[PDB]
C-alpha cells in the first residue's frame, strides 16, 4: 500500500519518490528541459520505477546513481542497466559500487540532461558513501534535491557500519553548510531524499529528546511528527522534508550548530553525537 509521490522544482525538474523493498526509497529524477531521466538507489525491486514511467509518463533514461554499495541501494544497477543509452552508472569511488562506470569523489559533477549533480563525500555508514546534490544551473532558485542515502534520514542518521561519530559530525557539518555561500536562502527550497522510511522512529526520538521545552521547535517537531505519520497512514511517503525543516527537527544535523551543542550540554560535538547515537 506504499504510494509514490512527485516533488517538482519550478518548471525545471521533478523527483519521484518510488517505494521499493519493505521500507526503501528509490528515486526518479526527471529533467523537464531535455526529457532526461535518472534513477537513484536502484535495488532488486526496481520494477516499480518502470511501472511509474509506464503509467504516469520521448525520453532518454541515461543515468543511475548509487549513494552507497549496500545491496538494498545497488542490487538493481546491473539488471536495470541491461535494459536495454549508453547508461552511465555513478557511485562513490571508494565503495566499489556494482556496475559503476563513473566513480566519483568530493567536488565532482555529472550532468543529467541540463541538470547538475554535485557529489559530496560522506564516509561513515560506508567508507565510500556520497550524497548527490541536484539542481538546474540555469534555474538555481527553483531549488535543490539532496539525495542522502543512509547517511541522513528525516530527523535521523544511519548506523556507522564503516566509520565513527567523527565521520558523522563531518557529514552533518557539510549538509548544514551547503548554502553558506547564499546566506542559507536556498535552505527552504532544498529537499532531502533519504534511503528509507525511518521517519516515524526518528521523529519520536526528536520529540522525546529536544532539550528546550520553552522553544516552539518542540511544537514544530510535534506537528511535523503527526504530519508524517498521517502520510504514512495513507500510504504516502513521509519524504521529502526541506533542509530548513531538518535544521529544526533533526537533532543529529543540529550538532553542526555550536549553540545547539552548548544547549544540549552533553560535551563537545563529538561527545554529543555519541550521546544521541547511543540514545
Ligand atoms: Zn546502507
Ligand atoms: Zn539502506
Amino acid at each position: 500500500m506504499r504510494n509514490y509521490c512527485t516533488k517538482t522544482f519550478g518548471s525545471a525538474f521533478s523527483v519521484t519518490v518510488v517505494p521499493t523493498l519493505k521500507d526503501n526509497f528509490s528515486y526518479l529524477i526527471n529533467d523537464h528541459t531535455t526529457h532526461t531521466l535518472a534513477a537513484v538507489d536502484v535495488n532488486a525491486d526496481y520494477k516499480p520505477i518502470l511501472t511509474y514511467i509506464e503509467e504516469h509518463l520521448t525520453y532518454t533514461f541515461s543515468t543511475i546513481l548509487s549513494t552507497h554499495k549496500h545491496w538494498d541501494h545497488s542490487g538493481g544497477n546491473a539488471k536495470l542497466k541491461a535494459e536495454l543509452v549508453p547508461v552511465v552508472v555513478v557511485g562513490g569511488a571508494n565503495d566499489s559500487i556494482p556496475a559503476v562506470t563513473k566513480p566519483v569523489r568530493e567536488g565532482d559533477r555529472v550532468q543529467v540532461g541540463d541538470l547538475s549533480v554535485e557529489v559530496i563525500d560522506a564516509p561513515c555508514h560506508t567508507r565510500g558513501h556520497v550524497l548527490y546534490k541536484v539542481q538546474h544551473p540555469q534555474h538555481p532558485n527553483d531549488g535543490v534535491a539532496l539525495f542522502t542515502g543512509d547517511t541522513m534520514f528525516i530527523a535521523g542518521i544511519g548506523a556507522f557500519f564503516e566509520g565513527d561519530e567523527k565521520d558523522m559530525c563531518r557529514a552533518m557539518e557539510k549538509v548544514y553548510h551547503i548554502h553558506k555561500g547564499n546566506d542559507y536562502a536556498l535552505d527552504k527550497v532544498t529537499f532531502i531524499f533519504p534511503g528509507h522510511e525511518y521517519t516515524s522512529g526518528f521523529m519520536t526520538f526528536s520529540e522525546k529528546t529536544f532539550p528546550d521545552r520553552a522553544s516552539d521547535d518542540l511544537a514544530f517537531i510535534q506537528a511535523q511528527r503527526a504530519k508524517y505519520a498521517a502520510a504514512v497512514k495513507t500510504g504516502d511517503p513521509s519524504v521529502p522534508s526541506s533542509l530548513a525543516e531538518e535544521k529544526r527537527q533533526n537533532l543529529f544535523l543540529r550538532v553542526a550548530d555550536p549553540a545547539f551543542v552548548a544547549k544540549m550540554n552533553q560535551g563537545n560535538a563529538h561527545a554529543l553525537m555519541m550521546y544521541l547515537y547511543n540514545a
